[PDB]
């Protein structure tokens, strides 16, 4: 069964699924901004429930929610989002990338000591009882990795979220930074014991050559082209590029190891961003509706069966969370 911020649901019950989104989402350093920026409850209750009753009028039936727990993680927001619509909210455990922000805390703490530990303690604690004495649970374990390599402090995290899986059988899904690392988290999970069926890499949308998602698919692992819609943002590519690479994959029978995210912010936390006049484009296709809307049915026109997109949609997530 999936783990969500409700309860424990059927695999056959997930539906449709976006792998990977966040209904609220705070860069690193939020909180302390908070007396101009605050968090305004109703509203961000309001437009979260609006958005979800908009998707679920898609026939999204689930939304895996990404957000690391130095974030912006509120479980208990998630859980009156999905009290309130119906939609099934799955969220996450884990931290963000090194060079994300909040980092020392656990950067500290390994120096000091056991880290590893203490972070493994932490997302078997979340998965198995409960977040911060709520009881609700993370349905997924989320990781990141930096550009450059798999640095030494975030493969405390990709250690610790392998052993809990081979306990628990959670659910693995991550972050690269911009369009690298991607076979090197595959290889390092896989070699340390954590199911290639339960695993996600994601931001692979973020690379454009097919021959970079064929290595990482080499491990047995999935990957997400879940950044789709955020075109040309700092280093992402367009949506026509993104599709180009996936129906070259879907033609090679990758069908079942292959899924579609938005990595969408609903609600900002601190102040709401002031988007520029040149970054008006970029960002335009960027919210959780557009996938229903524009994507599967340009897919559909390009040659790609209702049965691949079923899978990709609805098989692959049912396999990969349930
Ligand atoms: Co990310
Ligand atoms: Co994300």
């Amino acid at each position: 069964t999936a783990q969500t911020v409700t309860g424990a649901v059927a695999a056959a019950q997930l539906g449709a699924t976006l792998p990977h989104e966040h209904v609220i989402f705070g860069l690193p350093g939020y909180a302390g901004d908070v007396t101009l920026g605050p968090f305004d409850h109703a509203a961000a209750l309001a437009s979260c429930t609006e958005t979800a009753r908009a998707l679920l009028a898609r026939g999204i039936q689930t939304v895996v929610d990404a957000t690391p727990n130095n974030c912006g993680r509120n479980p208990a927001f998630l859980r009156e989002v999905s009290e309130a619509t119906g939609l099934q909210i799955l969220c996450a455990t884990g931290f963000y990338y090194e060079g994300g922000g909040a980092t020392t805390y656990f950067k500290f703490r390994a120096s000091l000591g056991d880290a590893e530990s203490e972070i493994y303690e932490m997302m078997r604690t979340e998965v198995t009882e409960g977040i911060a004495g709520t009881g609700i649970r993370a349905g997924v374990i989320k990781l990141a990795s930096s550009r450059d390599a798999i640095t030494p402090y975030e493969q405390l995290f990709f250690r610790a979220a392998a052993r809990v899986q081979r306990e628990t059988g959670v659910p693995i899904i991550t972050h690269t930074q911009d369009g690298q690392q991607g076979p090197q988290q595959a290889e390092l999970l896989t070699s340390l014991g954590a199911d290639p069926a339960r695993i996600m890499i994601g931001h692979m949308d973020g690379n454009t050559d097919p021959a970079y998602h064929r290595e990482t698919l080499r491990h047995g692992v999935s990957i997400a082209f879940d950044r789709i819609g955020l075109q040309g943002m700092l280093g992402t590519p367009t949506d026509a590029e993104r599709l180009s690479v996936l129906t070259t994959l879907l033609g090679e029978g990758y069908a079942d190891r292959l899924l579609l995210s938005h990595d969408s912010i609903w609600h900002w936390m601190g102040r709401p961003p002031a988007i520029p006049e040149a970054a008006l484009p970029a960002v335009k296709d960027w919210h959780p509706l557009h996938i229903s809307d524009d994507i599967l049915p340009d897919l559909r026109r390009r040659g790609i069966t209702e049965e691949q997109v079923g899978q990709m949609t609805v098989g692959n997530p049912a396999r990969l969370f349930g």
